[PDB]
């Protein structure tokens, strides 16, 4: 169903390298509808909440430090298989091995600084969406382009 | 001084035609720093507040109706002469006469549906900025690219 | 009214320099609806018909020779003030003085080889449209994006 | 040999979403020479002819309905291994799984509405070319850029 | 005549902001032929030689300091009225007032840091060309695209 | 380590088809720092030196002939895993099979004329770098964007 939403965050390096317009534009071209969008500086607890899955790991500290070291542009897109696609569009973990055409393959070069975040599954998606956005901030009446779906 | 901020809003047609990424990207290229960003559906009073200057006019009703007829992506950019430039980048009132290269000249075709809004002066800028964004939502520590200014 | 159509032809140099996709795309972005499109090699009489206005001139011969020296991609776009805009988008006669952002200013460099043709007035438009296209070849039910016009 | 031609059609959604210029431009960049180009609304029999291979299938009806539900921009490109490449450029059947960089991966999101058609083999290519274009409509003297081939 | 050459230098900010590919590409699109290209860090005397015209001025010191504060990508393009056009493409002195579409209007924001240099006249052009490049470094057999000139 | 450099050369067809700006720009986006850049016409011995690895082969003659048949824009980029990435960005040997998004997949169509050269390994990289550039021509103080690496 085309009511699937995912959560993506242009991390501090993406924002600070001026990649915001490029990234949103890529998903708008693909056809996905922007449902929520806000630039914010993540707070310690939000970051720790977001990188929960790694809190038992050594490199969790970094995660959190960075994500809160500067503004992040958070957004939620909706469309058929959006969670799946978005990842495809974003690339692999290591920017260097991400293929040309993908967000990280085109602009990425490190793994720590890999510009963007995308929920890895529909489950992490709904956890992430609700975690960063208040229901108030999300669109309801989406209504996607009718030339997009059969 | 490069602490000048302006207010721009991608109106409903711009957002609905997928022009969001293009527009933000244009200002990021130019060098301006994104200080505030949020997609929202304007409310009657906010719209009436925003199109105040025309409330005594007949065509004020339209203004308000439209601006609230769909999501709008509001944003505030900061940089040297940002208010002046942004307008230059956006084009004239009539999209048709806006020159190629400008936002409205490239994508615009009507005047009513002219994709974007930009504060017309630094005064309307500060009124508009504070009107659409809560201080909480705006960056403080801007820190612009050092290759931008002498 | 937004039922105005104009006639544009990517001349042989434009086609041969691979400018076809760029040009059509520019008008599609602007919002104009493609009503007729066909690649053809103009014939002597069609060319002489098209450059009629100059048949009494010395440099009419050239005009005709060139326009028929290779394939030309002819097309008709429709939209509010399309005839006016299209010219604005295309640039001036001398490519060199056409401004950056315009078709000829971006890719043009000579005046003889100035990539594209655009009807100069709505009158020459209807003469040109009917001259290059058979009514069969033109769309009827245009139906332009509703986010384009108020 | 570089006299290989393929047939591609920007279906109704591609045309109606303004993807025409983008698509032609992509093949012009790659180096392929545009041999035939025309926008037309396919007719029932032409569509049924084109989707012949599926006439015994249930979902043949859809195929035909759609392809004729709006204008289609048909074109024929020629170049070394054009049939093979074009497909590579266009993407897989499911837009969602088409990779970033490909036509369907960049702009596609459904499978039914997958923007473009490309002959699947050189055989279907020649059947498709001759089916949509009259020999009159196709270039003869192609003459491709000499910096393209050894 | 189309044997006119001009001299352009992407100053340190342009190079350091990653504008090199964009700028060269813009002139290649326009049709001009790249005759000389080299990245170098200007030396005091070369810079003082280049900003000679201002040596009697107070702000000559800055000029020189900057131009040598980092690598510069120097290049010479040739084409009909190249000196005139290039300037048109580059924009005015103040990036902020340069129009959208122009190099400085699109990416520029200060006047001191205005990304690029272009000879202001054909005279300063030949002085600048010979000053930064050794004849060895410049192409001789230019041979421009035949679809560029009548 | 991010002090890895590779050597790339836009061969004669790439340069002559106006692909120079596009290619440099792609690597600048990815984040790599331009360390050396110069347009030159390779000489017989330099070409024979460069295509040494094939001198015992029949098709070595071609290699050499071509590479010296016109100007080549040589350059050296530096960054984390630059040698690996650059190849990924450039594509496979056969342009036709290179994937969309890659340099050769987007603009390439033959194998002989495949636009660009990239050192195939870090070893061939250092041999190639030193072979085409004099140490004088290469940057020392690279200093890459701090938003690129962790």
């Amino acid at each position: 169903v085309n009511k699937e939403r995912t959560f993506l965050a242009v991390k501090p390096d993406g924002v600070a390298r001026g990649l915001v317009g490029e990234i949103i534009a890529r998903y708008e071209k693909k056809g996905f509808v922007l449902v929520g969008l806000k630039q914010l500086v993540p707070t310690k607890d939000l970051a720790e909440s977001h990188y929960a899955e790694h809190k038992e790991r050594p490199f969790f500290g970094g995660l959190v430090s960075f994500i809160t070291s500067g503004p992040v542009v958070a957004m939620v897109f909706e469309g058929k298989g959006v969670v799946a696609s978005a990842r495809l569009m974003i690339g692999v973990t290591n920017s260097l091995a991400s293929a040309p055409g993908s967000i990280r393959g085109d602009f990425g070069v490190d793994v720590g600084r890999n510009i963007i975040h995308g929920s890895d599954s529909v489950e992490s998606a709904n956890r992430e969406i609700a975690l960063w956005f208040k229901p108030e901030e999300l669109l309801t009446e989406v209504k996607p382009n009718p030339n997009l779906y059969e």
